[PDB]
């Protein structure tokens, strides 16, 4: 893990994130972080390998304020399963739906709170063919994407 | 199971959990504290744990707070500090050496609400580098154990 704060600068930080990501079994991640009580994203620093149509249809659908995953970061550091459950509404529904057609579909959101107030998540997707092979694989990996969670804060909140 | 911690009742119970989670880890003595957002001081604070109470009264008369180089840490890092030796920095691990925590890691705590605090654990040990290797062998259970502790922790000290 100490590789990641040992990374030259940003290309090397996030590579090496995609990486170990890739090496447990996650094609796709994105780091999210925002300075203490940050108003909006204007100094959000976010990085990883979300497709970029995906990347701007979030942004331009104003989805921060709807998927599920981003009000759990605010109340909790346990991570959130992207499970049917955590869809409420027909909008947070659709949400789910919009995030499955452009292939992320079975996941975790890792909450990212700093030392220095900084907030954040840690999502990554894995591409598993049912639910079933989603879960055993995540339970695999579990411990050891929780740790990479807190190396990739405290590295990447002095990156940023 | 992590969840006997979020179904506790009443800080008897649940300081007797994590006492019992962290021994069958081989941890011996741990403390958990902390303390509400933008804390001046320690009054607020919640401490449960099994460290001996001429310890803990020892340090607080002797202001150790101060002097503890794992506190300061924990207000500039989410990752943990192992304990391994200025002058009352010299007296502090002496005392603490004497009254039997020798080697451990502090884990810092950063809550979802800006809560602040640790958990220390100290492990009995022939040796540092015995130590060493008892610590490394848990460091991903206790790494989940710790955001465990502090999310239902939280509820129980400020909230519940
Ligand atoms: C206030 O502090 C914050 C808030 C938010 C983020 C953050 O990274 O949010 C984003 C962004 Br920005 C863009 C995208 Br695209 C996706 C997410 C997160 N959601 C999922 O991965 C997800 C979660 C559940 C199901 C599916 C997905 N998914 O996107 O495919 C960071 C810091
Ligand atoms: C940032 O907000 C905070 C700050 C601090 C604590 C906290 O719990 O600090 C305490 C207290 Br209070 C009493 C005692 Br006694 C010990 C400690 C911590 N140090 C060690 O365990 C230790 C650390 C290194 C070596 C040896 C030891 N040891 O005590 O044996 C909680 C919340
Ligand atoms: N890395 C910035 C602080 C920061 C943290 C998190 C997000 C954005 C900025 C300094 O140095």
């Amino acid at each position: 893990f100490l590789e990641l704060e040992r990374s030259s600068g940003k290309l090397e930080w996030s590579a090496i994130l995609q990486k170990m990501a890739s090496d447990l079994g996650f094609s796709k991640i994105l780091f999210g972080l925002l300075p203490k009580d940050s108003q909006d994203y204007e100094n959000a620093f976010i990085v990883g390998n979300y497709p970029a149509a995906w990347r701007e249809h979030y942004d331009r659908a104003g989805y921060a304020r709807v998927d599920p995953t981003v009000s759990h970061c605010t109340q909790s550091v346990l991570p959130i399963f992207w499970e049917p459950s955590i869809y409420q509404t027909r909008k947070q529904h659709e949400f789910f739906e919009e995030a499955s057609a452009a292939g992320l579909v079975y996941g975790l959101t890792m909450p990212l709170h700093g030392a220095r107030g900084e907030l954040g998540a840690l999502s990554l997707s894995v591409e598993a063919e049912n639910r079933a092979e989603a879960n055993r694989f995540m339970e695999s990996v579990l411990p050891t994407l929780w740790m990479l969670k807190d190396y990739a804060l405290q590295s990447g909140a002095g990156l940023a």
